[PDB]
DNA sequence: GTGAAGGTTCTCTTCAGTATTAATAAGGCCACTGTTAAAACGTACTATATAGACATCTCCACAAAAG
């Protein structure tokens, strides 16, 4: 039924290339090329996720033979109330490590090696 | 020829074991939530306690007619 593909689609989300999405990826770059911190900020539903999300699939990992992944930028949601130990382990995650025991103490140690060493 | 070394037997062990009255426990780190006083602290719907710009009435003093 035709219907139902329509209906299937329609209630599914699509990204759009807005001039707004545009203006954060250009500033983006600027800021990851300069290596500067910085925010974003402005009110619910504007488009910020969409638009952070969008520029991580822009930026797709990459590889080498006997290397690990290299990782240009890293995109993290935290769950509420994140601690530091949650932190890490949203960062360890996305770069697909795994860390089963540690202080909080080993869980940063083991961030910093893998973040340097996917070069983020 | 008193002393030293050496010989000899002593049984049966189907008997003894198995139950309570029991003490608060005897675990320690880490992290991570989620209560639990209880302390610190913004600001509301009130109950009065005045302080003083005004309006009012009253008492006393002056021009027109008649004998
Ligand atoms: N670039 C876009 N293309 C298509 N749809 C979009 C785009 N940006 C936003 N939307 C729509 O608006 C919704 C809200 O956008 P988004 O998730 O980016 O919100 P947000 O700005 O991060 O908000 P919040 O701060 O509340 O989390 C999306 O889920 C989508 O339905
Ligand atoms: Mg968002």
């Amino acid at each position: 039924e035709w219907l139902q593909a329509e209906i299937a689609r329609l209630k599914g989300k699509s990204i759009v290339p807005l001039q707004q999405v545009k203006t954060l990826h250009d500033w983006l770059d600027g800021k990851r090329k300069a290596r500067k911190s910085c925010r974003v900020v402005g009110e619910s539903r504007t488009g910020k996720t969409v638009a952070c999300d969008a520029y991580r699939y822009r930026h797709k990992p990459q590889q080498e033979a006997g290397r690990p992944p290299t990782v240009p930028v890293v995109y993290i949601r935290p769950h509420q109330k994140c601690g530091p130990k949650d932190l890490f382990k949203k960062i360890t995650e996305y770069l697909k490590y795994r860390v089963t025991k540690g202080t909080v103490s080993d869980f940063r140690d083991r961030t910093i090696e893998v973040l340097k060493g996917c070069g983020v």
